[PDB]
């Protein structure tokens, strides 16, 4: 680990500059996959030692910022739509499996549980680049709130849902579903339990006179909720921390007026370290030789599956919502990226199943392919209508 | 390990809690480690797995903030004294070894090179307790701006000096060159990133992206530490300490927004120094193979503490006065011992069980100087403001 980190820093500086360099260019760190990966084909494995456990512990700060940055324009305005699209992840999973199951069976003219696992893994959808474009343009506030709320909810559903599948064992159907309800409900109550303590502590006691103390305890109490998830054995540790959204609505507004900017900037800095997650796609795209060894030509079934499965269950859900506005257009625009979280699930022990290794191969190619939607977002906006 | 890191926060929360109430009490977090240890003394080793190499990677942010928090009121009047205090750490190691040589030779009624490690280790001194009291009371600014100097200067000297003895065994001739070469090399490449950081944003307009430059500042500052260890140049904490030029040049150039953000970002990590302050007690109750020795050399080390702080500053005091100083601050220099000295005490901890007694003594030294550090207010009021 001496110079292993140093590889990240040099390209990160390039990533920092390209944001200021390519400010008006036609067009992130996604480009450097060909640059940094290829030059080191000829010490080699030490670049991507990267224990899969470590990735999970550095992701919670990324998603905690998402839950702590709500502009409070959806708690009562479009909350129902987000909760309606919370069930979309179940719809996404049940449709992706319906196609990829026929994909490998007809490819050979291996089991079925990985197909269920793959569908849950693919259910994540976090278009980070798309959300960044919307906010800076200072337009379509309703459209911005739609994608942001959906992207921060399905991933929380995806992580808990894929855990239930991984522990499913064939009656035996109910307890696997019961785990999904029990863990998610436990994550909401226990996760917010530490958040409630922070809110009342800073609202009754006049602790706002000590900016250093309030900021320190806020980070520790938020971190303790994430840490308490593993200690109690309740999974969905990201969801546990993500359920600290009440901190931004109640704890944030108590009495500080000074650490308000200090707290958001602190977690924004950790949120700004997402390029380490981004580079991990391409840095390990060639270093993980044992992972991408297969590169089987089954991606064509996956390619067609991801495009239609997301599209074929967003209009019907909106149609159900139309029963009780929506511009009849945003549903088509919803087709964004395929989530940063999905990569983390693809590296879960990396050896649980032969075709499971192929999942990581498919995910990497999709990421280098789905990003054209982010690049091709502006023509999509101007194609028919805004 | 998942639950081990959890209970390290509740006692850190209590650290925040104690300072909320202790704004008027007679007087902090140093004792919470013992309280948790006693409860856990009655699964056990997993609390203090704590690889010793990982201790030296969470420590540099403490050093960087110390070098980044200079008040710029010491280099103009007390710089010569502070630079002369770099020899204090060297002469301390020269006298401590002789005092500790008689500690065991006369007691018997290891090897000499092992005693050198302990002597150089004592040169480190980080009186965080005294400095905290000074700033909050707004007292003796002249003494504060120079006491901070030696406090961090010898820490950079201590780490390189205790590493230089690795070649000691006619091998003593190149030791001085190796010590000076590494220290000089640390200043060159360590401050080079600060120069690179300064010129990068002095010409370009990074003010439109205050968030981008903050990451770049952290990325560039971290690179200096990482590049030193990767290239084999030791004194990595000293290399990051050479980031004081970041405050001299980069801090004041054009930011006007991230200046407070950068200070608060690093001081928050420096505000998490209690983790260093908490690591001792867990190892002081569970690692019976390491700390249980506690041989009857504590008093010998205890006597060596005061004389080392007295037999060295006093001879140098006359030289500095030759070119006022009121002749009073010299007696006050009998201060704390710090926390970086522990990081040297945990250098692989596996020389010999009979030789590892020095680590046991150092833990007691912090406890004995904690109450001594606590009883600082009577000393301050007695002499002068």
């Amino acid at each position: 680990e001496l110079l292993v980190f140093n590889f990240l820093l040099i390209l990160t500086i390039l990533t920092i500059w390209l944001f200021k360099n390519h400010r008006f260019r036609f067009l992130g760190a996604m480009v450097y996959g060909l640059i940094m990966g290829l030059i080191l084909r000829y010490i080699l494995e030490k670049m991507t030692f990267d224990p899969e456990i470590f990735f999970n512990v550095l992701l919670p700060p990324i998603i905690f910022h998402a839950g702590y940055s709500l502009k409070k324009r959806h708690f009562f305005q479009n909350l129902g739509s987000i909760l309606t699209y919370a069930f979309l992840g179940t719809a996404i999973s049940c449709i992706v499996i319906g196609l990829i199951m026929y994909g490998f069976v007809k490819a050979m003219v291996f089991h079925f549980t990985d197909c269920l696992f793959f569908g849950s893994l693919m259910s994540a959808t976090d278009p980070v680049t798309v959300l960044a474009i919307f906010h800076e343009l200072h337009v379509d506030p309703d459209l911005y709130t739609l994608l942001f709320g959906e992207s921060v909810l399905n991933d929380a559903v995806a992580i808990v849902l894929t855990y239930s599948i991984s522990i499913y064992s064939p009656a035996a159907f109910f307890q696997s579903v019961g785990n999904f309800l029990g863990i998610f409900a436990g994550s909401f109550a226990m996760g917010s339990a530490y958040a409630v303590v922070t809110a009342l502590l800073t609202k009754f006691t006049k602790l706002c006179e000590f900016p250093m103390l309030e900021t320190g305890l806020f980070f520790l109490l938020s971190w303790s909720a994430f840490l308490s998830a593993e200690a109690a054995g309740l999974t969905g540790i990201v969801a546990v921390l993500f359920c600290g959204v009440t901190q931004a609505h109640y704890t944030y507004n108590n009495l500080s007026l000074d650490s308000k900017m200090r707290t958001k900037q602190l977690f924004e800095f950790m949120n700004f370290l997402a390029e380490n997650v981004i580079f991990c796609y391409m840095g390990l795209a060639l270093f993980t030789f044992q992972n991408h060894i297969f590169n089987a030509l089954f991606i064509l079934g996956a390619f067609l599956a991801i495009f239609v499965a997301r599209a074929c269950n967003i209009y019907p859900l909106s149609f159900l919502l139309n029963l009780g506005p929506w511009n009849f257009q945003h549903m088509m625009m919803f087709s964004g990226l395929r989530g940063a979280i999905a990569f983390a699930l693809a590296i879960r022990d990396t050896e649980s199943q032969p075709k499971q290794m192929m999942f990581s191969t498919t995910l990497l190619l999709v990421f280098f392919t789905v990003w054209v939607f982010g690049g091709g977002t502006t023509p999509m906006l101007t194609w028919l209508q805004i």
